[PDB]
């Protein structure tokens, strides 16, 4: 309805710790960014709906904020503030940005991504780029419909799993941004396990890095594990 | 006055730099006042034409800014590139991230598809540049079947107007054939255009497009510098 | 029985440890008993990868029932022993233990708590696009062919594990033997099968030799 | 028929550096001194002969410039190569980026086709090189039919004259098939002829053609230290 | 069937290459030729690590200077002297691991009477190419009969070379790859001339990869090496 038509950029931020940089006594800097991210919220623009501890899950990769606005140079305004105002933005290294650009589905304007529809954010998550064959989109409209529709069909034994598909043309080297929020991880690598029994497989070209990790409840949670 | 800026000999190179962090610092009066005179010695020189400098900021990992400047000859844009990064503070606490040059040739087919650049169109608020690679058999391809399959490419972009194209020959400039570069007053137009542009059977004769800098034009070297990492 | 396994492969610093190891190697051992007291990470072995590659020398085997767990150790590591410190992360290899697609009794030999082999080899992989939507009787087929094959080759302990949204990968794979000619041997006569054909992707790989305790590891270390 | 020409023996070098951003500095008289007075000491020892020095700012991410040497024996490449990065602080203060060997060799059909250098011509003021890989088919290929696609492909650069081409086996030198050198008064007749090169069946032929690294030949060390990064 | 203990005989063979560091060995360096070369004396004596060659790779490629060729019947006496290497002399301190190629000596599937130069005992070669091979997903689980025959006249094509010695050794679950190979010769062109020629088999429609290569030239002691690196 009115989801479909509004205006909403995504950036996965993924970020790399910088052995030695950090040190041992982190109260004070665990304090300062939270502020920040409290002056993010109370100024309305900039929504943070996790940063995640990916610790363990890639190498030269150690945490991700998944943040979202209506404006990418909001997007951008805050990820230069986190790096540049920020000790823990001052201490990391960007080691990914994945962007990305809500529309409408092709041919069911019912699917909308998670963040979209509001949904409170999954505990648990995976973010991966993705880039489709070269032959997809100009296929024969029909059949790329029933591909979709029967890849669909493949993901609706996992309903905990909130989907978010987004749009990332020229916003990066990929087509599309892909992001999977679940209660528990496992139910994540079951549901990528099962859409690979679908005719859509065909039709891939790229979709890696992966990055996964947990939601912290609280920016204290992430700081305290990165190496110092 | 189409066949003059059709023969017009003009070079373009997008120069993407990343910041060194740490370099900068917190003192970056000087290294603006420094960066400006350095582009305000170019346009009296009067040989190298900045068409902008870019914020890339947001847009990927290992890239902060972009250069796009054109030049009648590339020893005068090495020149520029070289004495931007020997002689001024911000070419020396940049690094150089990826170097995409061009010389302007008049289109296959269509003598009226000409660069934005060339045409001297205002510069757009917000641009993408990427190369491109061809498939393998796109040019032996009979020229009919490529010509149609041109004609139709530019008909899937009549929606965007909006958006200007610089679509501008590479080869033996680098690893590639084209390098593409689209300006629009809004970023999200030229995310719309490259997902139509998708739906079109150009698309079965490629072999490469990335990597992609997206990002915004400013004003002022000033409000570029201060935007960076220290 | 649910499991996650990592492979944690790092890579020395030359310059970063020197040859006051002593202190480095007790406070390791420290670490590593201090995890197998608390219960919930198993370290299924600590491997000397000198020389089978450039930019890897040593790689942590370890285990939980919740990924969470590994993510606190593998950080605990990295945060709280200068081994961990001066050592660079080259590669992690994640896996989460699932019953198999057809034969329900292949079960990997972490998971039936066989003894470590004396040596590994460790390497990630990705079928061909078109293997899961095969014909399922033409998989199942492909598959115990393809067990058959590995038929002269009993003392190679299989861990063939699910390693889907962990990584880049489909699967984590590492065989188990007492001699590495065996895995060569076992990995050679592994070619001459139908699923060779479905492959995209099955590098990088890690091959090296179980050590005893961090001491005999850190020892050998160019630090 | 160029009997002699073709039975040769010759090794061929491109070695591009990088420069070392802080490495060089501010004092570069004594640099370029001693660089020449290298270069000359190869030039009076009579084994490597050096072809040119290229400028190659601009061109590409990660690298500067180029040497362009040629000897009877590899091990004198091997040894000169060696020499400027241990004994002149030119090398001392630059990075090896890439290094593309070759060994001349006759023509598998035309005898006449011969490099550039073998025949003595004088080098070009703009230079662009880059290695090259065939389809794993184009050996096996019936030889009339192969034969055919390469006449047509030299037929493709007969408006070409003032390129000169230098096709050189690489097999067994490094990670390639052949270095490919394309020297010319003009850089854009360069590109225009790589263009036009693509108009051809052999290009069915091709699994690797990149790094590309295009410049211009300096007449003097001096040229090349001064436009580097400090 | 003239050859059945060299073809049951277990040897290990590595080829380590490494990068100079710039800066690292300055210009007096005597005492770490002496070390080297008292490193290199040591593993003779032990006998169990046989060093067929060192290389002077100076100019093949970026990222690589020298390499070491050596052999042994157990991987573990590899490992500890390649660790030690880097660890105890001064030459691998400031030196670089560029790369690794390993693998284990098999005999071949089909041609019983081909076995690798160092398996046969011959002098080692002036020149030498080192590369790894991983060959097409189909070519083992081919019908026998048509790899046999493609073998076979891929042998065939390298009939005017005689005086270049192949090593074509498995390296499954070694490294990222299925063979190492090495060609030696006294000639460098020879290998080159090879090389070429070789790309006229069917085999070549049968390949995945074949990169990177190390090319260089065998030194006759560790001082001649060490004098060519930047300081």
């Amino acid at each position: 309805e009115e989801l479909n038509s509004m205006q909403r950029y995504s950036q996965f931020a993924v970020f790399r710790a910088i052995p030695g940089a950090l040190g041992s006594d982190r109260a004070e800097i665990v304090a300062q960014a939270q502020s920040f991210f409290d002056g993010l919220e109370t100024a309305g623009k900039v929504e943070v709906r996790g940063i995640y501890d990916l610790a363990g899950c890639r190498a030269e990769a150690d945490f991700m904020i998944w943040w979202i606005a209506e404006e990418f140079e909001e997007i951008q305004a805050a990820f230069a503030r986190f790096r540049r105002e920020t000790v823990l933005g001052q201490v990391s290294e960007v080691a990914w940005l994945g962007n990305s650009l809500h529309r409408p589905a092709e041919f069911n304007r019912s699917h909308l991504p998670s963040f979209i529809m509001g949904e409170i954010p999954g505990d648990w998550i995976t973010v991966y780029p993705f880039v489709r064959s070269y032959d997809w989109y100009i296929m024969d409209p029909q059949k790329r419909r029933k591909i979709l529709a029967e890849h669909g069909q493949a993901a609706r034994d996992f309903p905990d799993v909130r989907a978010n598909t987004v749009p990332a043309f020229a916003l990066g080297d990929y087509e599309w941004m892909l992001a999977f929020e679940a209660p528990r991880l496992d139910r994540i690598v079951d549901l990528m396990h099962k859409m690979r029994y679908t005719e859509a497989r065909l039709h891939v070209r790229e979709e890696t890095p992966f990055f996964t990790g947990r939601r912290v409840s609280e920016v204290s949670e992430l700081v305290n594990v990165l190496p110092g």
